[PDB]
């Protein structure tokens, strides 16, 4: 390895449209989206996976105006993942999560399920009621998923780039997200880079650990 | 392979204090922290890596009150990583970032360096001025780092648990973070699980893709 993956992966600046993910890789990227951890296993997210030319064109509309520099990446990659966060944490979602954990066999007694729900609601209530920052809390979980995802697809031997440079209002409208309870946060094209990928040859750059890291 | 890692890793609930990271492992986890991607390569973060008894005890003060259920994880794990975000994006940091990229060989001409600085400011200015969401934006990059980190350390064969159940006010004060320009967001003990980790054998649970994922 993973350290070689972390040291070798890069944000692809141009994708080769003739190179598609294998069907097995297309299944594997969905497994990575699904199985990321999240606070309280709340999983406050939705994913749009666009692999058709028609689907990628709808996403790529959000890369207009100042964001045109990202439009080619969304059009030319094999698959394009739109990471969305819930806009609100409702008690029906909270019920969905604890019932799924029960179906999966994580509770020995109904008292353990009850205690799991109560613990989750203490955190949800802290964010919804006391802090009124639940929207930001869930978005943070989505960014955590993205980070898991970017390392995972690199480890699969796939190129990708994370994109914030897009119009989320246009993307949300295009897919009806506001009415369904979600908002788009990061767009991640996945596929294979082309000869036009000028970043595929540049050395990686990071600030040194003597600036960013304190050992104690 | 990385998919096996994603399906088999877990949030460790109790650590064996006698099982330390090897010397190479301690260096590798710092490489994972450093080499995470971030928007504009802004790297708006600081990490505290606690591996001494005193250092872990200091981090573990933050797991008081309602959060005692996370305190033993911090005391017992080999290393405890504190992920911090910058509290404001100042132009001295932006300069450090582009100068480092320059030092690493990423600009062919001074016009390319100047072009890189200009784009980074467009995004930094959009957040600090137009959106007034500067702290949230950098906090999102830290969560992305955490997501990368958790998958990396699992791929290294190390146990870990991300922790939000801590008092960031106490942790920030314990380490003088506010005055240094940072705030703590998530605590990640890393090491090896013990027999008391009730989560190491439980099946993993996630919502079905027919709820969370749309194909287009
Ligand atoms: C951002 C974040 C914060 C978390 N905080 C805690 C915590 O304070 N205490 C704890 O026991 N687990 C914590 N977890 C562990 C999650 O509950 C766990 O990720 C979730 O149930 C998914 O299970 P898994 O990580 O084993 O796959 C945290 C996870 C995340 C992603
Ligand atoms: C238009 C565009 C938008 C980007 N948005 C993001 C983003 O939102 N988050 C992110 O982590 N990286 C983003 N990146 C890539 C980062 O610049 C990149 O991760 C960083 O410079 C480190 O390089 P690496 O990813 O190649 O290691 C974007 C790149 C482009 C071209
Ligand atoms: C269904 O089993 C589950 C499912 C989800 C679980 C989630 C958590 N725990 C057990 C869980 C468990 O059972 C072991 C332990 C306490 C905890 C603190 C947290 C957290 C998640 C959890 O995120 C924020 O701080």
């Amino acid at each position: 390895d993973i350290i070689s993956v972390a040291l070798k992966r890069h944000s692809t600046k141009a994708f080769d449209a003739s190179k598609k993910l294998t069907p097995e890789q297309a299944e594997q990227i969905k497994t990575l989206l699904q199985y990321s951890p999240s606070s309280t296993n709340s999983q406050p997210w939705h994913f749009i996976v666009a692999s058709t030319e028609e689907g990628k064109a709808r996403v790529a509309k959000s890369a207009a105006g100042n964001y045109v520099f990202n439009e080619r990446k969304m059009l030319d990659a094999s698959h394009v993942v739109v990471f969305c966060a819930k806009t609100a944490m409702d008690d029906v979602w909270l019920k969905l999560v604890v019932d799924q954990e029960d179906a999966d066999g994580r509770f020995a007694t109904p008292e353990a399920k009850a205690a799991n729900d109560k613990g989750r609601k203490f955190f949800a209530d802290m964010h919804r009621k006391d802090l009124h920052d639940d929207a930001e809390w869930m978005a943070k979980q989505v960014y955590l998923n993205v980070g898991n995802f970017l390392l995972g697809v690199a480890a699969l031997g796939l190129d990708a780039v994370p994109i914030e440079g897009f119009d989320a209002a246009i993307l949300d409208a295009e897919f009806g997200l506001k009415e369904k309870g979600y908002t788009s946060l990061v767009v991640v094209p996945v596929g294979h880079h082309s000869v036009e990928d000028f970043n595929a040859t540049l050395p990686k750059s990071r600030l040194p650990q003597n600036i960013t890291l304190t050992e104690v």
